[PDB]
C-alpha cells in the first residue's frame, strides 16, 4: 500500500462567493459559487457543499471523510475536490458541472438525446470507474443521480461520501448488488453491478428502477431471478451487457475495463446498437467572465 501524497488545500471564505442554491437536502446544501485563488487573477466555477449550522462531530467525521477520498482522485471523468473550508461547519469546493447530474439531465432533454450520447457517457462512466478501481476504491454509491454533466459531451462521477477501499471493514438498495444486499459485501464488481443499473436509467430515460416495488421485498425479487427489464430503445446487445452485470457470481461479472472497450464498439457504430426515433435531427448544446477558467483548465504544481 503505497503512501497518499495528495495536497489538501485550505481555502479562505474571503476566496470564494456563494451565489445560488444549486440544491438542498437533509443535512447539508449546494451553492453555485465563484471562487478567485489568492493572487492568481483567475475566476473558477464552483460548487460549495455544506451542511447545516448544526455541527455535530458525527456529520463533521462523515464529510471530512468524503474529502478525502475526492482529494485523492485525479481522472477526467472523476470529480475532484480543488479545497476545503473551515469557515465555522466545513464546506467541500470542487469545480461545478454546468449541466448537474445527469439522471436530471436525462429526464430533461430525452426528446433531443441522441443514441451517441448515451453510449459515450457509458463508455466515460466505465473510464471513471475503472481509474477508481486502480486506485482500489469501490465507490458504493453508483447511481445516475451521482453522476454530474459538465457538458452533454462530458460526465464525472460524484459522491465519493460512501467510497471504501476494497477490502476494508468500515442505503440504496435498487441499484445495490445481491451479495452487497445479503451480506453488506462491496468489490469492484458489487460496484459494476450498481453501474448496469446506471446504465439501464439512460437507457430508460430516467425511469426508476423497480418502481412501486419496496425494498425489504427487493432481495427476495433478486433472489427468484427477477431482473430490470429490456428497455424499449435498447439493442439484444445491450441488454445483454446490462444483464451480465446483473450476474449472480461477481466473477462472472464484467470487468470495467472491459465494459470500456464493448461499449467503445458500439459508440462507433451507435445506431446499431441503438435504437432511437429521429436520431439524426438530435443536437445537445456574471457580468465580467474574462477571467473565467474552468477547473480542468486551472492547474497547480504537483
Ligand atoms: C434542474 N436543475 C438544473 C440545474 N441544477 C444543477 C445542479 C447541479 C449543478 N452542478 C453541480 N456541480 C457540482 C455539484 N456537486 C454536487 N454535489 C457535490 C457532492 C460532493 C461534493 C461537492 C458537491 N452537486 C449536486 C448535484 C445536484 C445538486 C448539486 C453538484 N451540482 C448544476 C446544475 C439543479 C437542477
Ligand atoms: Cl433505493
Amino acid at each position: 500500500e503505497a503512501p497518499n501524497q495528495a495536497l489538501l488545500r485550505i481555502l479562505k471564505e474571503t476566496e470564494f462567493k456563494k451565489i445560488k442554491v444549486l440544491g438542498s437536502g437533509a443535512f447539508g446544501t449546494v451553492y453555485k459559487g465563484l471562487w478567485i485563488p489568492e493572487g492568481e487573477k483567475v475566476k473558477i466555477p464552483v460548487a460549495i457543499k455544506e451542511l447545516r449550522e448544526a455541527t455535530s462531530p458525527k456529520a463533521n467525521k462523515e464529510i471530512l471523510d468524503e474529502a478525502y477520498v475526492m482529494a485523492s482522485v485525479d481522472n477526467p471523468h472523476v470529480c475532484r475536490l480543488l479545497g476545503i473550508c473551515l469557515t465555522s461547519t466545513v464546506q467541500l469546493i470542487t469545480q461545478l458541472m454546468p449541466f448537474g447530474c445527469l439522471l436530471d439531465y436525462v429526464r430533461e432533454h430525452k426528446d433531443n438525446i441522441g443514441s451517441q450520447y448515451l453510449l459515450n457517457w457509458c463508455v466515460q462512466i466505465a473510464k471513471g470507474m475503472n481509474y477508481l478501481e486502480d486506485r482500489r476504491l469501490v465507490h458504493r454509491d453508483l447511481a445516475a443521480r451521482n453522476v454530474l454533466v459538465k457538458t452533454p459531451q462530458h460526465v464525472k462521477i460524484t459522491d465519493f461520501g460512501r467510497a471504501k477501499l476494497l477490502g476494508a471493514e468500515e442505503v440504496p438498495i435498487k441499484w445495490m448488488a445481491l451479495e452487497s444486499i445479503l451480506h453488506r459485501i462491496y468489490t469492484h464488481q458489487s460496484d459494476v453491478w450498481s453501474y448496469g443499473v446506471t446504465v439501464w436509467e439512460l437507457m430508460t430515460f430516467g425511469s426508476k428502477p423497480y418502481d412501486g416495488i419496496p425494498a425489504s421485498e427487493i432481495s427476495s425479487i433478486l433472489e427468484k431471478g427477477e431482473r430490470l427489464p429490456q428497455p424499449p430503445i435498447c439493442t439484444i446487445d445491450v441488454y445483454m451487457i446490462m444483464v451480465k452485470c446483473w450476474m449472480i457470481d461477481a466473477d462472472s461479472r464484467p470487468k470495467f475495463r472491459e465494459l470500456i472497450i464493448e461499449f467503445s464498439k458500439m459508440a462507433r457504430d451507435p445506431q446499431r446498437y441503438l435504437v432511437i426515433q429521429g436520431d439524426e435531427r438530435m443536437h445537445l448544446p456574471e457580468e465580467d467572465m474574462d477571467d473565467v477558467v474552468d477547473a480542468d483548465e486551472y492547474l497547480i504544481p504537483q
